């Protein structure tokens, strides 16, 4: 029974995946593969049981029956009586970020300017900026809105893939794990910080655990939070102070999801997986740490404070709520109800 397969996305998750395969005494093992999408079918098929997804992915694997079994938990300040593993969760801040530097660049005057983002298919990164774009210009060109961009996963030969710089050879680029320099949250701020793009969309915690020294990383070392402006939608620019009342939406938190049939088995062995490797946990500081990787989220964001149980037994769309998921349709209308595998 007891044995699970992650599926990580990418050489370096393989990596890590390999240590906490070894600690835990191969309760988990690992299943490899290039993209997060892969990933999905991998579980599909029964090869794999279960990874830890962004919103925008939980929205293609819950079409294919995929269901969600625990959620990252980070760190907050209200329900504060309450343990990690059973606190609701409260979701994080999708935010444009820009140089302050770079004076006058609004929200409104983002068209033509280079772009960073996560990668294609993301919350923070791609469905709600370019959901809010795609409303705003009524159009379903938003791959000519921009005159350049790094968006990981879009075609390599377009303009979409620009700016995105591949692994330390040049090799990989725009391939949407973390051999491509600039994916994910801290590689689209990367994107931003060493100013090949204007404008980076990811989210509030991405800003302040890459700046003031929380990165000693080389690129993020000299980092000032100050230097940095949110991008409001009413045409204001605030300090990144502000995220509360200058964002672009509140996005429900990655969330390990599973087939339905494993959910139950899963759900068991992570419980226990991160009573041993978790931010308490036996083993972390000594042996090893699941929630720790040097600012590069891998498996899990390192701001995790824990994996919490769902209560309600939410399927995909409670999950990820009604004025998500109506979004992400209307932008999936420009590029029908089925898995896309
Ligand atoms: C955007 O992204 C940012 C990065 O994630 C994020 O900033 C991060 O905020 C979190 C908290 O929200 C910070 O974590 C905090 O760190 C401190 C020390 O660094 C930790 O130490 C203590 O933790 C205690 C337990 O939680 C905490 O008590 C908490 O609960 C009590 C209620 O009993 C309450 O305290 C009250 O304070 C009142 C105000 O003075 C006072 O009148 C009253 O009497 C009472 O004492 C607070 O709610 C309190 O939080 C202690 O006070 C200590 O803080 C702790 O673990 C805590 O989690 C991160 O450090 C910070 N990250 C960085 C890198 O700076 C932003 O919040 C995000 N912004 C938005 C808009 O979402
Ligand atoms: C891009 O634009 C598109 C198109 O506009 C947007 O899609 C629309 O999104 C709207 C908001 O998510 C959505 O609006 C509707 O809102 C009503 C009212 O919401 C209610 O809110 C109450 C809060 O007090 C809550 O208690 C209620 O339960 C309820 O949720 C919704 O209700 C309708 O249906 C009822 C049937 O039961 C009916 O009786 C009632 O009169 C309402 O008509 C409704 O479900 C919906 O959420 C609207 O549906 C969307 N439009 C389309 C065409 O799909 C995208 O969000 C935009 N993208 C981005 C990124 O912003
Ligand atoms: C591998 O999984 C097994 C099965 O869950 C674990 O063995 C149990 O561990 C608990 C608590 O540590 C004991 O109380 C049980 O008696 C053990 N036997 C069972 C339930 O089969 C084992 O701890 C796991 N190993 C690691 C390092 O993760
Ligand atoms: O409009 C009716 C709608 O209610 C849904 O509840 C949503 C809610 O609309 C949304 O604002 C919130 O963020 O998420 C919940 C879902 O968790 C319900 O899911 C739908 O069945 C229903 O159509
Ligand atoms: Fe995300
Ligand atoms: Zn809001
Ligand atoms: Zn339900």
């Amino acid at each position: 029974y007891t044995r699970v397969v992650w599926c990580a996305v990418g050489p370096e998750e393989q990596k890590k995946c390999q240590q906490w395969s070894q600690q835990s005494g191969q309760n988990v093992t690992c299943a490899t593969a290039s993209t997060t999408d892969d990933c999905i079918v991998l579980v599909l098929k029964g090869e794999a049981d279960a990874l830890n997804l962004d919103g925008g992915y939980i929205y293609t694997a819950g079409k294919c029956g995929l269901v969600p079994v625990l959620a990252e938990n980070r760190k907050s300040s209200k329900h504060s009586s309450l343990d990690c593993v059973l606190r609701p969760t409260e979701g994080y801040l999708a935010v444009a970020v820009v140089k302050k530097a770079n004076e006058g660049l609004t929200w409104n005057s983002l068209k033509d300017k280079k772009s960073c983002h996560t990668a294609v298919d993301r919350t923070a990164g791609w469905n709600i900026p370019m959901g809010l774009i795609v409303n705003q210009t009524g159009s379903c060109a938003f791959d000519e809105f921009f005159s350049q961009s790094c968006a990981p996963g879009a075609d390599p030969k377009s303009r979409l893939c620009a700016l995105c710089a591949g692994d330390d050879q040049g090799l990989d680029k725009c391939v949407p794990n973390s051999k491509e320099k600039y994916y994910g949250y801290t590689g689209a701020f990367r994107c931003l910080a060493e100013d090949v793009g204007d404008v980076a969309f990811v989210k509030n915690d991405t800003v302040w655990e890459n700046t003031n020294g929380e990165s000693t990383a080389d690129w993020a070392k000299n980092l000032k939070r100050e230097d940095f402006r949110l991008l409001c939608l009413d045409g204001t620019r605030k300090p990144v102070t502000e995220a509360q009342s200058c964002h672009l939406a509140v996005a429900p938190n990655h969330a390990v999801v599973s087939r339905s049939d494993r959910a139950a088995h899963v759900e068991q062995v992570l419980l226990h997986q991160q009573a041993l490797f978790g931010k308490n946990g036996k083993n972390c500081p000594d042996k090893f740490c699941l929630f720790k990787s040097e600012t590069k989220n891998l498996l899990f964001n390192d701001n995790t404070e824990c994996l919490a149980k769902l209560g309600g037994r939410p399927t995909y769309e409670e999950y990820l709520g009604t004025e998500y998921v109506t979004a992400i349709a209307n932008l999936k209308k420009c590029s029908l109800e089925a898995c896309a595998f």
